C-alpha cells in the first residue's frame, strides 16, 4: 500500500496534481518533491500561447495550495535511486529516504541533429526559459522557421504570425498533426495556416545548415533568423532504466501506476500506459492525462479500494482563430461531420465511429458539443447516426443515454 515517506521526482503538472490529491485524499505523512528546474511550478500550455504576448510568468504558475506541508526542492536534480536501499541521490550531495517513490519526470523535446552548430538561434519549446528565449527573437518582419507540423509547431506559428512575424514550417509527413488528429481536421488546419500566411513544406526535412540558411532533403534551402524545433519528445526515463525498471522510451505502468519495480510508481509524460480505446500501450502526452492520471494513482495509493485510472484521452489546441478539441481515437469505421467545413465559418464537429460505436470526436470552435460527446464516448454510445449527422442537441442525446 502507501508506505511513507513519499518522494516524487519531477515537479511538473503530474507531480503537483498527484501530491495535491495525496493530501486531499487524507494522507498526512511526509512528502518531498524534487524539481531540477529552479522555477516555481508552472503550466506549459501558455508558453506557446498568451505567455508569448505578455511574458508574465506569474500568470502561469500552478496552484500548490491544495498541497499543504510539502517540501519542494527546486533547482535540484535526482541523479539516481537505489530501490533496495530505498534512497535517492540528489545533485547537491544529499540523499532522500523513501517508502514510496513516484517518477513524474515527464519528457524532453527531441533534438535536431543536422542543425548541430548552425550559427543562428535554434531552440526547442519545452520550458519557461525556452519560452523566454524564443519570445525575444519574435521581432516583427523577422523570419521564423518551424521544424515540425505537430501541435507545438502550429501553435507557435499562429502566435508568430499573430505578431507580425513571418513563418515557414517543415514537416516530414504528407500532412500536419499526423500524430493524434483526424485527417479531415488536418487538411483544414493546413488550409487555415496557409491562409494565415504560413509557408508549409510537406514531405520535406532539414538536412543541415550553412551560415544562417537551412538545407532541405529536397535539394532546396530556406533562410531564417531563428529556428524552433518541434519534432516530438523522449521520455525522461534514464533513472528508471538504470535502476532496472522496465521501460522503452517511457516507463511501463498499470492502471495503478505501478512499475515493474516494487514501491516505485510512475505517472505523466514519462510513462507508457494502456489506451482503453485502442487496448494498446502507448505514451499519452496530454495535459488531461498528466492531471487525471496523477490524481487517479494518488487516490488509489491512499485507498486501495479505489479503482485504477480509467479516464479516456482527449486534449485541446489553441491555434489562432481555431479553438480545437480532440477526444478519443482519430479514426474508425466512419466519420460523421456535424456542420460545414469552411475557412470563413470555422465551426464544426467530427464524430468517429467504429462499428456504430463512437470512438472519437473533434470540435472546432464548438465547446458546447465537446462535453456531451465526451460523455457519449465515455460509455461507447451507439446513437442513431442520422440524428447524429443533423442539428440535434447532443447535450440532450447524451442526456437520453
Ligand atoms: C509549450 C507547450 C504547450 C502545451 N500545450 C498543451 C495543450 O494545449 N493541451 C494539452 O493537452 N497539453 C499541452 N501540453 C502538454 C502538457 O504540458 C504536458 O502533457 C504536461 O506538462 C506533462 O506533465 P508531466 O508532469 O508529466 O511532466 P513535465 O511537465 O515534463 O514535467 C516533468 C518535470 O520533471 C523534471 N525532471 C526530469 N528529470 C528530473 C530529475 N532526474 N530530477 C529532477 N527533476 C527532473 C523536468 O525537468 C520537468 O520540469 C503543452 C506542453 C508544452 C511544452
Ligand atoms: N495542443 C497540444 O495538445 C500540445 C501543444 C504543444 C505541445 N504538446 C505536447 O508537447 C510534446 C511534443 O509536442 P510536438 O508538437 O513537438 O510533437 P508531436 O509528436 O505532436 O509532433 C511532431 C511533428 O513533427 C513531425 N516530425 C518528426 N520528425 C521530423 C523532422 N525531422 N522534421 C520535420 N518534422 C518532423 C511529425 O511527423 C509530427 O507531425 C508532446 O508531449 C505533446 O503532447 C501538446
Amino acid at each position: 500500500a502507501l508506505k511513507a515517506p513519499v518522494v516524487v521526482l519531477g515537479a511538473g503538472l503530474a507531480s503537483v496534481s498527484f501530491v495535491a490529491e495525496l493530501r486531499q485524499a487524507g494522507y498526512q505523512g511526509l512528502i518531498t518533491v524534487v524539481g531540477d528546474e529552479a522555477e516555481r511550478p508552472y503550466d506549459r500550455p501558455p508558453l506557446s500561447k498568451d505567455f508569448m504576448a505578455h511574458g508574465d510568468a506569474e500568470k502561469i504558475r500552478l496552484d500548490c495550495k491544495r498541497a499543504p506541508e510539502v517540501e519542494w526542492l527546486l533547482g535540484v536534480t535526482a541523479q539516481s535511486f537505489d530501490p533496495q536501499a530505498h534512497t535517492v541521490a540528489l545533485s547537491d550531495g544529499r540523499t532522500l529516504p523513501y517508502g514510496t517513490l513516484v517518477l513524474a519526470t515527464g519528457a524532453a523535446p527531441r533534438a535536431l541533429p543536422t542543425l548541430q552548430g548552425a550559427t543562428m538561434p535554434v531552440h526547442t519549446l519545452r520550458t519557461l526559459e525556452d519560452a523566454r528565449r524564443i519570445q525575444a527573437g519574435l521581432r516583427p518582419q523577422s523570419r521564423l522557421l518551424i521544424v515540425g507540423g505537430g501541435v507545438i509547431g502550429l501553435e507557435l506559428a499562429a502566435t508568430a504570425r499573430t505578431a507580425g512575424v513571418h513563418v515557414s514550417l517543415v514537416e516530414t509527413q504528407p500532412r500536419l498533426m499526423s500524430r493524434a488528429a483526424p485527417a479531415t481536421l488536418a487538411d483544414f488546419v493546413a488550409r487555415y495556416h496557409a491562409a494565415q500566411g504560413v509557408d508549409l513544406r510537406f514531405e520535406r526535412s532539414v538536412t543541415g545548415s550553412v551560415d544562417g540558411v537551412v538545407l532541405l532533403d529536397d535539394g532546396t534551402r530556406i533562410a531564417a533568423d531563428m529556428v524552433v524545433v518541434g519534432i516530438g519528445v523522449l521520455a525522461n526515463d534514464a533513472l528508471a532504466r538504470a535502476a532496472g525498471l522496465a521501460c522503452d522510451d517511457g516507463i511501463f505502468v498499470d492502471a495503478y501506476g505501478r512499475t515493474t519495480c516494487p514501491d516505485v510508481y510512475a505517472l505523466g509524460d514519462v510513462t507508457r500506459q494502456r489506451n482503453p480505446l485502442s487496448g494498446r500501450f502507448e505514451r499519452i502526452e496530454t495535459w488531461s492525462n498528466a492531471q487525471n492520471q496523477g490524481i487517479a494513482v494518488a487516490r488509489h495509493l491512499v485507498d486501495p479500494t479505489a479503482p485504477g485510472y480509467a479516464e479516456l484521452p482527449w486534449y485541446w489546441s489553441d491555434q489562432g482563430a481555431l479553438r480545437i478539441q480532440v477526444a478519443g481515437l482519430a479514426s474508425g469505421d466512419e466519420e460523421i461531420v456535424r456542420g460545414e467545413v469552411s475557412l470563413d465559418a470555422p465551426k464544426f464537429t467530427l464524430i468517429e465511429l467504429q462499428k456504430g460505436r463512437i470512438v472519437g470526436a473533434t470540435c472546432v470552435n464548438n465547446a458546447r458539443d465537446f462535453a456531451p460527446l465526451r460523455r457519449l464516448l465515455a460509455v461507447g454510445a451507439k446513437p442513431d447516426r442520422a440524428a447524429l449527422a443533423d442539428p440535434a442537441t447532443d447535450l440532450r442525446k447524451l442526456a437520453a443515454a
